[PDB]
């Protein structure tokens, strides 16, 4: 299923971008340097905080493929009838297997793989064991699909499945020049006044953003001057014939009244300004502890 | 009847998973018992008359990644019997007792086509020591299991049931009881080690030597067979990386032929390998610091204390799986 | 009616397990109650009469592989009865309260039938305590198989209703009472050990004196029967494993025949048994350290708790099976 | 309509078990309530006619093996009323509704033939306090067998509906309302112990005096019914055991009679019992060391927290048995 | 047609407005929707209109549906005392014509009262049940009892529940008066002591019953019936358990007495001729050997699921 | 299932509520009465979430949106979608968003979003992962067609509601008890045209008199006022002529004209019912306890800090 979403679209860590351009289109785009002993990969666990876009470098692959995609995740394979829960799963792989080549993306692989040491009898060893048989095992044949899935608790998952991944790749917290890609493609085609060294220093001010988080507080700095047309007492006329825009209460030609009051086209909507993306940024929160850092670091040094 | 029969068709493999005894690296005891089990049975018949009767039922465990599925597979290519890999997606079902009629179905289909071979992969999600578990699933699935593999009016003649886990602990003693063979398959030494970085390079052109496997086997202490197939993987995906990552190729020697070189070289034109004509690529060669750059990056998967619990149950209950 | 003795037709097994009352090694006073049970009141008819009523159930449990199964094996032989041989899986059934005109129609066959013998082999997989089942298998289940065991108008004159299990803590009071001799069946002890080693090398030649049982006998305390079934196994098949390690034969003794034996004697060709012609093979013996091999490499299945709730079980509400 | 009929035409039971209100030992309170519930309004019924309205409902409950069965088996012999013994088996059909359809078809033909009792035995496994149950079998039969009972429409005259339970507090508060009086059946005192074993030998020839049945039911405190009526079976094998087990019988005294003896004795001939004569065979009699060798071998059915239970039961909306 | 009209009844249970005990406020709300639309009819004009349905919910015993049977006595109505047996059938499309011919029926027979009893076994909150009986059944009754403006004679539903929690919302709003019967206080027991004794001869005085209503604080109208006729059967157990007899006083009457009295012959009531048995009276020992022996129903946390209701919805 | 509608219903026919009024109208009427506005990555609101204790005719707010931005209203009771329908669920969400896609400009309301949307982690699978799954791809919905739709949710239990449902809401307005002049205003409108002889002050008093109450509670103290006449007429003894030949009411023991009778004496037709006053609707307002806990007003208060 391809819309837009591009290898361009993305910001920052080409070590993740690198290994699957690898593993999708250098056997997608040449079929035959892969003969003999090299095989292409077939898991790869991509994990890190939330935010840091992991689902969105999926669809990337799904868009930059040109293969199948199956974004199904564990919202969707929980059940509770006896046995449900595993010929979806073995479903799942029947029409990925028809249907060479293909890309399984399980979005949150920790909900279904639990390190089985306090779980349930049926949901524990049957979901995780007929994953376990279903990726490798007998009579299965895992030719031509790719097995991804993103977690937030890699430390949580059990030692056949992190067998199972076989290229264990960690997505962390962004740099500078990727913060600063982010502001520049989320206003889009909106008319800024907003320079190089504007976005530069809010990318420069904006250390421990997610991408989520950069996402929002260029939301909510659109939603400004809409916000100060709306809810505004007093505006006044400016420079094509007559043209109004919000001031405070007693100015240069303030009139009293609302938008409403004032005529079609002839509103001189606020501008957006770099106190507006300051005014998101102090407003808007991120999610994050420097303690969930520790275990991603204890995860990827041991096994990452 | 027959719609569980139109169940259990997808079972009876049809392909014939081409691995050879050859390519089990170390594990001499646990071919040697399965040989012994399957292969000659049906080779010399005639010997297994009277009171000598072949092995019906043999349980293999150990830590996760180190032969057991593979061996099966094995047993599975070289065999000559009908071989039914059912697992836990292929048994249970919703309708209240209809889970039942699928084991004993299995078994009643087994026996039509005997010789046969039944390999349940990972029975430690059917057999969870009853203590906690649920009515249903639990007392009417490891009941039928276990009636049906020795019980009264059953005749378990030349059946043989294998089976897998990584967690022999938590398995139920009758069903401990009816794997007459617990076989151990540990992690490799250093012979295992050195035979299967030999055997996973395959015929690829390397310029290495016995005494450079023979050094590998020696770094690699701790590592199971999936660790050991995953760095010779990334090892001979360098090439492709020196390809990729090349600002200059060379010519060298039908009709022209290029590989990658470094930066000012005899020859060398600086270029991209999309820049190079179909075939006339000439790939890099293999050595020793490309396993060296493999083990560096690749990082184990097991860890030192479920050792300590497959050992005790090896020296509690099991065999020695050499 | 008819579609669901259609279904249990199926369980009136035909075969007849060619086991007799010999066979069976130890257990005096669980033979002795069957014998009292059902051979008796058929041989001898007119002594039953009056207020001398035969037994109509019997409890057998234990650890697992100790008897329980053979024994009624032993039933099924030596009964002259119709011996049913039922279980969980042909009594639950799919649509709602099928599950128990199968039990009702069970019971109805035995009395059309009758003497009759009902072998409900482990009971505890349908009969639950219920405080904690589900409403059809649960209390459906139990009920019918309560209310047909004795009942008011359902007359148990004449069937008797077997059952084995392993964890008889776990059955409902109800089923309990009805069950009314509770026989356990133990690990094995001195005699009966030298016993199974007798009966399962069968007419096998062998070098072994009395004393030689009576020396492996001594040495395996805390072996179950099936432990020595497979000890049995095993060393019937040594000799065909020195067949398999033997560079070198020897001719010995109507025309021609070799055996195994080191390299350099009194006549000793090198070859393989491969090299040998049909028959003309000659067998090795039996040692007393080819059993030693196969008890030091064969490991027992039970463990030292589960005989503390199996004792406490038989000093609250059991017998001693001898 | 008469496919129903025919269905529910085996019911009607037509063989009166032959209990009588002296073969039930104990229980004045029980008995008392059931005659003034069943034989006093047929006998009399002139008498009930104004306020004075015959009982409809009855529930017994208690501990396994007490009376309760076997206390309307004495009800169904001394009636003289249609006696229907329903049960779980006979009012769940397959059908969408016969679950209503088959109970409302039964007290419509309890009905037609009043004066009639119903018998429901183990009315908790139809009633289940529905917190918990399924839809169709929990909500639709509870709810016909309320709307049945008393109703609007519904007029349940001259009918009786008993019951029998062991688990009276999983019984839903609805239907312990239409059971008007739950009467408690407890386990024997001395006095009933004492009758029990009286009645249980029945007329069997025995040395024991009324001080020997006296210590009997002074020793088996803790013993329900059925334990009392399975000692007395064992003890009634004892001269079996004997007369089997009897190298050397001799002639005693209607021409020949010959009974076990000690080696050695006045008139011991060698034999076996195999060898004597029909008749002609004399079995020592009933003393009092059978007796005590069967009370060491039977050990009590009833455990003693579930009395708690019962008497909690008891304590919170229950009559006593007396 | 000819398998749902064994809905109505015609035998009229003969329960007066005067047999049960207190509940003054449910026999108002009866009154003004069952009685008052027949007996004025020109009052219910323009926005007027009468109520249609009413649920009374409870603990187990304590008048439903004996309420409701004075209704089908008292009201001079065509009344449908339907059930769940008597709607659900194996063939599709059958338990949709079958509420569609009752109601059709109900306005074949206006005015009509409708006794669904025990509506929460027809009406189940749809998540686990079954395709056929679950669904088109209770889609089918929430859009026929979504007539508001045209049943203005004919259906008044009522409805009796033990489990009122256990009820479906939509149909929790179309009982528009859920009211609530609890268990009788002091006046409404001793009221139904004095009913249930009837024209029984008996030395009791008003204090003696409103004795016994002090005694008998937790029990339901059904206890106290069974009160009453356990004290009656009394005297058969002083008949029965006789030896002594003796005349009193129309030709020869004779009732138990102790052994040596005035008269006291020596005799068993099987001796003693018919009728001329002089049936001993009722004491105030027999009504405190009944209460000894009887013991309540109601349990003191249902009470608080009722309660829970009713402060939420009631 | 699915109810739609093009509602006639006035701002002004909404009691107060003036400050959510002024909030929908500069978060949907601005937009949709300037859509020039919003062009680019500019766009406006797609979610609303209407939360505050019931009886506060939610509904009747969001149907006044719809008819003042020109739009028709489709409709659906989460309630009834999880328990009523269940197996159709799914396929009712999808052909809800469907209507209102093909009839732009248009406004889906969903009701008691929070009998829908239950946090997914011990729910059932058709109903819980399917329903809460499905609303939630479809409110993706204002990007494939972002323009043209809004969503408006409805909840009495905000704090129950599945914060992934949650957020799909951008916008949240508390919608606030009511007050003086509305209840003032609901009095009169629920008797509307009933004979009584209720004065103005007197509807200020009963208005006065009903604080904490909601629309809800007041309709059923005017439905419990309005039929005292009818009661009284009916239940009486001493009655009483008045004035078509012969009528009589209900009047105390001992008055002009008293006769001490019952109702059942007294003669068809001829029967005065009691006439309507100020005074018996105080009679219903202690019978009617107000619905709605008064910790609610800071709870809401707590969300209008927060998500206002
Ligand atoms: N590092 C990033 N680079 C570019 N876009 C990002 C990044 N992180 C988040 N985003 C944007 O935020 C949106 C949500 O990211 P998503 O991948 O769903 O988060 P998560 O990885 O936590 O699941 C995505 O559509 C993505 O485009
Ligand atoms: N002893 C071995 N010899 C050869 N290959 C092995 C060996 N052990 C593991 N492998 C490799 O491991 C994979 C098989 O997985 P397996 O070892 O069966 O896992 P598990 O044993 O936990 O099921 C194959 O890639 C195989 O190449
Ligand atoms: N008492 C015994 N005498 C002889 N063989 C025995 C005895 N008990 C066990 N065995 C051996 O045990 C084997 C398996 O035991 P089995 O019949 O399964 O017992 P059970 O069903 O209780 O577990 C039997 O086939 C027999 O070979
Ligand atoms: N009170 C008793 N008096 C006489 N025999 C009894 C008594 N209780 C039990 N028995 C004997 O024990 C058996 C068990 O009685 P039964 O009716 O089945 O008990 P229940 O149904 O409560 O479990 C009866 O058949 C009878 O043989
Ligand atoms: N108010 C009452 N007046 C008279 N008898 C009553 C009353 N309430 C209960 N009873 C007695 O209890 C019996 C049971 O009433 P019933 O209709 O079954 O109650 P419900 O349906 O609530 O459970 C009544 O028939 C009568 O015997
Ligand atoms: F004792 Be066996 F396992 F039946
Ligand atoms: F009926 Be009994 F008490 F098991
Ligand atoms: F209140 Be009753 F038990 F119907
Ligand atoms: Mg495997
Ligand atoms: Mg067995
Ligand atoms: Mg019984
Ligand atoms: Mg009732």
């Amino acid at each position: 299923e391809k819309p837009n979403v591009k290898w361009e679209d993305v910001a920052g860590l080409e070590g993740a971008k690198e290994a699957l351009k690898e593993a999708v289109i250098l056997p997608v785009k040449f079929p035959h340097l892969f003969k003999g002993n090299r095989k292409p990969t077939s898991g790869i666990l991509l994990y890190g905080p939330p935010g840091t876009g992991k689902s969105y470098l999926a669809k990337a692959v799904a868009t930059e493929a040109n293969s199948t995609f199956f974004s199904v995740s564990s919202s969707d394979l929980v059940s509770k009838w006896m046995g449900e829960s595993e010929k979806l799963v073995k479903q799942l792989f029947a029409m990925a297997r028809e249907n060479k080549p293909s890309i399984i993306f399980i979005d949150e692989v920790d909900a279904l793989t639990g390190t089985r040491g306090e779980g349930e009898s049926e949901a524990s060893r049957r979901i995780k064991t007929e994953l376990l048989v279903q990726m490798n095992g007998v009579g299965n044949d895992s030719q031509g699909v790719l097995v991804l899935g993103a977690t937030n608790i890699p430390w949580q998952l059990d030692s056949a499945i992190r067998r199972r991944f076989e290229r264990r790749i960690y997505i962390p917290l962004p740099d500078l020049a990727a913060r600063t890609t982010m502001f520049e493609i989320n206003v889009g085609d909106t008319p800024c006044v907003l320079t190089k060294e504007d976005y530069r220093t809010l990318g420069a001010m904006t250390e421990g953003y997610s991408g989520s988080d950069i996402a929002v507080v260029v939301k909510d700095a659109l939603m400004q001057p809409i916000r100060k047309i709306q809810s505004a007492t007093h505006f006044k006329d400016v420079s094509e014939t007559r043209k109004l825009t919000p001031c405070s209460p007693g100015d240069d030609g303030a009139i009293e009244m609302s938008w409403t009051d004032i005529e079609a086209d002839e509103l001189k909507e606020p501008d957006l300004t770099i106190k507006d993306f300051l005014k998101a940024i102090k407003s808007t929160r991120p999610t994050v502890n420097e303690d969930d850092l520790l275990k991603q670091e204890q995860f990827t040094r041991d096994f990452g």
